[PDB]
């Protein structure tokens, strides 16, 4: 129908079912415009922001943002979030004494965040030495996201202002203590920026809009996504209903469609790849914190598939994402530096389209040549076993050296292992494990975790 | 009908009765909503805020106001007031001599507070050092409710500026007590922020927007009402109706009624139920103060029932929910580390499913490791006597021995003994009951007081 | 009728008679009102501001105005006017040298202000060491009527910036003095603070609402009213109209009516009760200034009933109430902590239950416990003697004996006599009065007047 009840240029029939963009005008979602690049979206038909960006959903979904915003956030379901962050890459103490601070901003947001100010502690141990703001030479005009101030192949600025003052360790007692090898460090308690918006003479104002405004509506009607490349990070707030509240229309998806979603990763078919790298649920390691681990461990047995891509997401929810850095498939990926022991590839009782066929045992020699010191990993894998006869153990050299028992389950089953190891001139990290019999083993990984 | 008297979009009759909204209109309230998860509101038909908060009540109820505001508040009787305080974690003193303090901002209110400007003073005992005011590196730009600046994880802000100046003790006749072992305390007269609304232009604006606006009304037409948990406290508002006021048509309702709105405890028939912790009124310890205390026993003679959750809420109540530390009922829950002597769980005349057949005296014992030193306790419990022949007296090993005698009733009462315990490394506690002949007990509970 | 002259929605024929607000319309008053606990109103037909306030008169009598005001200015004839002040706490000075003084603001009127900025003076003997303006870290936010800054329990603020500046005395001159005996005292010259509206949109403001553009405009148009209950302070200021003006529609009423109507004493048929505290005028005493005890003396003399309470209210009249500490009146209450001697309650012919039927002399014996040092005191009470024959004196032991004579009349009179009191530990006051035949006594009475 024609009946809009929220006032943001889409009917609540296009709304609440399935809507595209076509000439600046909303029209109904045909099945056939999926070959042409229209992508479908849905919203909420009683609020004008779904997300609790500054954009309402019309805007968003037309384009009639800000262009330097990401296309990932003109999905209503994602909100347009500056994530900002601040790295000190060369501090300097001399004379009490006078401290130095070289920093370097960090944006990994879905929108640009201008007229950058954040706010720093100079941390020591626990105590905090002083907090300090961004004066008037240390704010970032532009920011824009997956980007830098100062940009790329410049060298950073510094930090020596306190109000026209300069930065001390009153006490030279904090000189002594330093002297014992304790460091300083810098985090980034609140970060302040304006965004931008077009008047009604057609230009661009980001004078009166702040940021701050809009972080406590979308830190809580969202749930945080995080992704892990390595050498990048990528976050994300997808918004997600209330449960108790009848009179919340967000629209009910997927863990795996909100990832989709979120990150425009490209699906072939069935699986997911973000730039080439695949993120796919059996090819990626994740993490939640306790109440979603509570939250998909409840919901997983209600559902057959026992997928946690397939579970809904709901409101409050953390999901990081790490993609490991050593993973084979023995299909089209194995980035090993050192072969493997008792492969065998013609099988077809895989994961996808081939498994490993391991008749004994199986071990690794990997150099520490290519591995981070003083870093805790993990090594996790798919095994099958229909026979449910055989007791596999595993024997992982490290620090301290782990042995432990593993019972195969009739189909898929994937084992998490964490060790530790320390020193980069220490001994060789050394990973053996042994099958009584012909055991089944797909998608090992190596992923990092926290140091 | 169709009549509004205060123009906020809800009819007179609506709002007299219950009402309800839906699709951004407001409905006659039905009890066949209540399946559905819909919800009775009631409010004043004369007045267009009914709590004095600045949303009206049309906002409050359709939820049309900010995402950050906790559903608490939704009720157009329940105001959305931010209760923002500040304490102490560090003291960091240094030379005359200069003083540094570490400081977190924490809000147990049920709105957020932007651009948080708390002002403290730094009394060390009587005498006031200074009289301090947030300065710019001190703001927090944004603060939800349950949620701290800076935020979990992060090192409190260091507070040293004082006007750019630097905080000190102008003599050492403060020293020398400080040498003897006196604490500066820091304690927070007022606090500053904004609030957020709505423009013309779709965005929020929380400039204008001031909250020391709105206190003084919130504060005079509302009866304070706080629960504590032992770790997490929450303190609400409820707007209530006046006295002598003919024109006054803020609805009536009973401490129960409120406590429900205020925490949005589900109650499952006849008990209350928070967060899996009960709050009713045979689980819990209530205090109150001089006027609410004597406006309660003067109303409670004129109820046969003689329960507090059935006492209208009048304006000006303060009243304090104190979630005892240990409690056992004999039936679902018990707490205690260690058991207890001469229970008998064999009966029928318990509060709600069983109470305890005693014949005799009970003694327990709490071990020394788990109790506060330098703290008061109280001890309570339900005891009923039809017999109203056995006399109880109670022995309390303590800092100081305590023995007093009880006269049970025929129907069930509460008994309130107070003790006081000082010292980690000293005696055990050790509490003691004797009953002449057979009595009946239940709900024995262990409530923490200030020291 | 339809006749509104002022335009402030009140009909002039229902200003010049009685009038009530009912559902936010202003209806005709009749008198079956006042059973259902409605109030009359009166207010001038050619203001919209009776009283001088920002508030109008439909504002002040439907209540439309900020819920913090205290409902005895919701009558017009009463304006809502704060009556701030700063109190003196504690004087702390250390090393020329620098003086720190730690304050605490008090509201004693009907209205709260905003953003309280009191000027202060430091005067050590008729010189004033400097004049200081307080700054933001002394700025109260919120000051409610009978509430302070800091509130109950909170420590109070302490005043040592003078512009960054620390207070200074240039000389040790005022340093001798303070060893002599002299004190500093601290005076507040005048506040600056705001009051509430309600903008366009529905929001209150208090940014440009300055009170000192209302505390001339309020002061030329009223008539002081103070009520000292011992430990509190009432100051109110009543409308009254112009003499010689014909213009001025300004309501005529009794001192009595306007006392009940500024403190909204409850009056149960004829007595006046404030807070279950007697404010009738046989009850408390009565303290004006010259032209305002010459103008009621002169009205009395045309006057029948001869009593103040009966005067009529004229514009500049300055009353002060003092409630005596101890009164007794032989009939309930009799606070005296000795009781009197040769006291006969057989009698009918008291002031309004009972007299003292006296035959020879009445002495007390009054210990210092019960009395303040360095304290003016006025001996007050009834006298009646129907034969006119029997001359009365007292004695009275105090700093300076005084012994004298009274010469009843036929009727009620009343008698004062003032004495002072110096030193806690001097000799015990003694009073003694003799009378020659038979005398009527009631209501004697005790106040603590200036130091
Ligand atoms: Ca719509
Ligand atoms: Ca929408
Ligand atoms: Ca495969
Ligand atoms: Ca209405
Ligand atoms: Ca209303
Ligand atoms: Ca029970
Ligand atoms: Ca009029
Ligand atoms: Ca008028
Ligand atoms: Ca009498």
């Amino acid at each position: 129908e024609d009946l809009d009840t929220d006032n943001d240029n889409i009917p609540d029939a296009y709304e609440k079912n399935g809507y595209t963009i076509k000439d600046s005008i909303a029209v109904k979602w045909n099945d056939s415009f999926a070959e042409q690049g229209y992508k479908k979206y849905v919203s909420s038909y009683l609020e004008s922001n779904t997300a609790g960006d500054p954009y309402t959903d019309y805007q968003k979904a037309s384009g009639s943002i800000d262009k330097a915003i990401k296309l990932e956030a003109r999905d209503p379901l994602v909100a347009a979030y500056p994530v900002v962050g601040v790295g000190m890459e060369n501090l300097i103490i001399s004379t009490s004494a006078y401290i130095n601070a070289n920093v370097r901003y960090y944006n990994t947001g879905t929108a640009p965040m201008y007229k950058v100010t954040p706010t720093t502690n100079l941390v020591l141990d626990g105590e905090t030495l002083a907090t300090i703001k961004a004066q008037d030479n240390q704010i970032g005009n532009n920011l824009s996201p997956n980007e830098t101030y100062p940009k790329k192949g410049l060298s950073p600025l510094a930090l020596n202002t306190m109000d026209n003052a300069r930065l001390i360790p009153i006490n030279y007692d904090q000189l002594k203590k330093l002297d014992s090898g304790k460091q300083i460090k810098l985090e980034t308690t609140q970060v302040s920026g304006n965004y931008g918006t077009k008047n009604s003479q057609g230009q661009i104002i980001t004078e009166g809009n702040s940021w701050s405004n809009y972080i406590s509506q979308i830190d809580s009607v969202s749930a945080s996504i995080i992704l892990d490349t390595g050498s990048q990070t990528f976050e994300r707030r997808v918004a997600a209903k209330e449960q108790g509240n009848p009179e919340d229309k967000t629209p009910e998806i997927t863990i795996g469609e909100a990832i989709k979603k979120a990150f425009s990763a490209t699906k072939n078919g069935e699986l997911l790849y973000f730039n080439g790298i695949p993120i796919d649920e059996s090819c990626v390691e994740l993490i939640f914190d306790d109440n979603t681990s509570e939250i998909i461990k409840e919901q997983l047995k209600y559902l057959d598939d026992k997928k946690i891509y397939n579970v809904k997401l709901e409101r409050g929810m953390n999901i990081l994402i790490k993609v490991p850095s050593y993973f084979t498939n023995f299909d089209e990926y194995n980035n090993f530096p050192a072969s493997w022991s008792n492969i065998d590839t013609k099988n077809q009782d895989g994961l996808q389209s081939v498994a490993n066929k391991l008749s004994g045992e199986t071990k690794i020699i990997i150099p520490m040549s290519k591995l981070k010191p003083y870093k805790r990993y993990v090594f996790s894998g798919y095994s099958k076993d229909p026979s449910t006869s055989n007791s596999i153990t595993v024997n992982i050299k490290s620090k301290e050296q782990k042995t432990d028992y593993l019972v195969p389950e009739k189909d898929y089953t994937k084992f998490s292992y964490e060790f530790e190891t320390t020193g980069k001139d220490s001994s060789d990290i050394e990973i053996t494990l042994t099958s009584s019999g012909v055991i089944f083993l797909d998608n090992l990984s190596i992923t990092e975790l926290n140091s």
